[PDB]
């Protein structure tokens, strides 16, 4: 998270950290608890090549990575079959947990938006995670969960911005219809935030609008952060995740 | 180049080295001289973001990088407008030199294929460059130009290999019709070879079939190297480069 | 620490962590609390060049680095005047804190040896710290304090091992009389343990025999760890540190 | 070499490069040809631990490393038995070549000073090599031999300078009597120059005054480069090297 600050302990009860087996169970991506037994993340965190389920675990909301881990095994990785790279799209994946989580005030699910939900441009939304604090700058120990408020932008404007200073033809699309953009040169998601949630409080209720997916670096001029647009994939989500 | 040998001095008179300004004019991609004032290379070497032309030079064929440099400045970078990433495609670009070079047996242009040539399996094809000699393994000093003979694999066969060990659905095409595949687990291009030529000998004349573009790693199982298919982009090249 | 285990919370109440200012207050050496206003450490951690005091803090015993920091500023760095490099010797220094700390069962001083104690082989001695767990292998998050029991080797025996596999003449002393040797190819201190304590239990009271100083690598054949011999420098310590 | 420039091809005919076996025969230290069959270098290049002679080779004067190597095997490494570290001293070593070199105008020996030679303070002397061009800044390809003129300083002044900004007692010697200092914050030797020569033209004749040994970094304030003083070790040199 670039430009953010450390979250309050009572916020973001759905944030999860994805861990890979090595010298220690290292954080490599975020995710969100969308059902007691399912985590929503980015395909590129876990694909497109098949990975060993035994080398993946999930950690539910922690204020500081690694301090009090209680790592959870995964029973299935479901990567959207249309995924090959983030810039092509379909950058979305589910992780089925071995057990359903017992939810509490502190750890519980996020609400998915209705299909008809229109997150208007400029709506203040929040992105969270334990990623880099700027380009090639790791989050320091003790690894606090960070948050930053990022305004939604229209795809047409996000696409336009990505063409400024690029050779790509102005009619050749960069920001696809299954993506969603937010952020600016002061506030953005970054590497290691991928897979985590972009949430908007709509009339009092938090909804997950996006999954951190890509961008050209972090908080660079005319390069806002790009997310997988949750409404676009609700039908695929609900093919696996009970409603 | 993986599994090469050092090229003989008399071979590959069209090979060029693209240099970026820093503590020294460092090689980052290859190219090919296709006219006395024009180099063909990969878009991803110079795009999709617009670069300062002053920080780019071209070196004509050299047997060892850096030892006898005579760097040439570039007047225009022209990147295919459909280009955004190598995985999507249109990974092709042109550099116009500030001056026409003088040709000789030593240093001369490569012939572009006619539109009809498909370069089927069994064609004798070579890829050349100053790239890594294996995954994350630099070409050592004195940086000789290397070559390797690479077997062509039909696109559909290549596409199918790319799906092995992947989550991506089998009907979601990875290897696109503007690409071409060549190489195996012994013989491949690698990072720093990008933008260089894949040339095949057809009725006694070397024709540039491909531009080194991407792959999953270098000489990895089921992951042949991928090249931009030059025939696809002849009309575009001809918008800029004279007969 | 090589071949350790994580220390129990109730052990080693004198262990401290020395921090340097940067993107975060990063651990670079250990120390020991020998009086409420004084930390003992290795000269090479803070010398021989004079450092900005403002860029140095001390952390009192912590079970995991960084998670619950309460950093303390230092008023004086006092480095043994004979010190230039750890191989020459006098690898010993004192930090005076700006305030006296409050002691407890949790956090308290270590007892210095009487001048007469030699710490011969077979004494039960432990070394503790937050250093590497093997050569070029960091302690992973969550950075627990580690301990390992290390066998003492008499100086002359140690000196003789240091000559094995070396060109240095056998009568040119390597392991000096102000050093002490402990450890083997399973059990050793390592980088980032420097300045921390080697403590041995003598008639029911833990005495600090040594300050982690140097070695050829960590747990390498014929290369036990080398510590500054605290008895050697008692008079110097007592110039500064009260009874 | 810091602050220098590329040498003329006709200068420094005695410079040699020491090579270690790996992915390529990499330069790691310099040396000087002091007899047709002997190279003078620094002990720390090849010691104090014993190394495999099969993994060492010598390269005679090259204008650019690696371009035209003709590597020579070594028949014996003689490390001064008083050597353990550069800061202690005796940082001098000989390498006996498998064959005597046929000397020429281009490649030939340097003259050793008489024992009585006094290189006065301020005498302009030259240091050469293929080392770093500043702290942690490698010499770029194509690796030209560099030179820099460095004035000799008296040991007493060099020692004094190393005490400025240090905790080491002003009467505790840092720059020993078997060392010699030269250089300043604009001109110095650096890492990878170790083992090479410091030469002074005395009344028309080049003599080797020093062997590059150590310093605190390169071209840092009050930290001139430190060399092994050749006159000090003439008797040891001439114990092995014919006169
Ligand atoms: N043997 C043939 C041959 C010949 C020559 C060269 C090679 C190479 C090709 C590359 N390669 C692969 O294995 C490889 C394979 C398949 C796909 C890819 N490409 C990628 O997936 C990737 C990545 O995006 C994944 C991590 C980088 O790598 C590519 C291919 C060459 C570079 C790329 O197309 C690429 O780098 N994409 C890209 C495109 C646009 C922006 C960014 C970028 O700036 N990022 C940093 C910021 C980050 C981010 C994360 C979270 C949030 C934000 C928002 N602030 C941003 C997103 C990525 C990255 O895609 C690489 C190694 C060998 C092989
Ligand atoms: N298991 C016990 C244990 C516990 C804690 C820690 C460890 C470590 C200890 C260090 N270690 C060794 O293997 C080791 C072993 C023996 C000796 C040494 N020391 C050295 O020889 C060295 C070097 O000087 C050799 C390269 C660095 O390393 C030391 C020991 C700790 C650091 C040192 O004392 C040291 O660094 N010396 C030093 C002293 C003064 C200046 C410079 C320096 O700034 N240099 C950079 C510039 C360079 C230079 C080259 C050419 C020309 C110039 C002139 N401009 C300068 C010279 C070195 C370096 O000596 C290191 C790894 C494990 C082990």
């Amino acid at each position: 998270i670039v430009g953010g600050q450390e979250a309050p302990r009572s916020k973001w009860p759905w944030q999860v950290s994805l861990r890979v087996h090595g010298p220690y169970w290292m954080h490599f991506c975020g995710g969100s608890l969308i059902h007691p037994q399912w985590v929503l993340t980015a395909a590129h965190c876990v694909g497109p090549d098949v990975k060993d389920l035994a080398a993946l675990r999930v950690q539910l909301r922690e204020q500081h990575l690694y301090y009090q881990d209680q790592l959870l095994p995964v029973s299935r990785i479901i990567v959207h079959p249309q995924f090959y790279t983030a810039q092509i799209g379909a950058d979305i994946a589910l992780l089925e947990l071995e057990e359903p989580v017992k939810v509490s005030s502190h750890v519980h699910t996020v609400t998915l938006p209705p299909a008809s939900e229109t997150f208007p441009p400029g709506m203040p939304c929040w992105v969270t995670g334990w990623g880099d604090v700027d380009n090639d700058e790791r989050l320091p120990p003790p690894f606090p969960l960070k948050q930053v408020k990022v305004p939604i932008m229209e795809n047409h404007i996000c696409d336009a911005k990505y063409h400024l200073g690029a050779y790509t033809g102005d009619d050749v699309r960069i920001v696809r219809d299954d993506m969603l953009c937010a952020g600016n040169t002061r506030r953005d998601s970054c590497q290691g935030d991928s897979g985590g949630p972009l949430v908007c409080k709509v009339n009092g209720t938090w909804l997950q609008a996006g999954v951190v997916s890509w961008g050209e670096g972090c908080a660079q001029p005319n390069r806002p952060g790009i997310y997988t647009r949750v409404t676009y994939y609700l039908d695929w989500i609900h093919h696996y995740v009970p409603k």
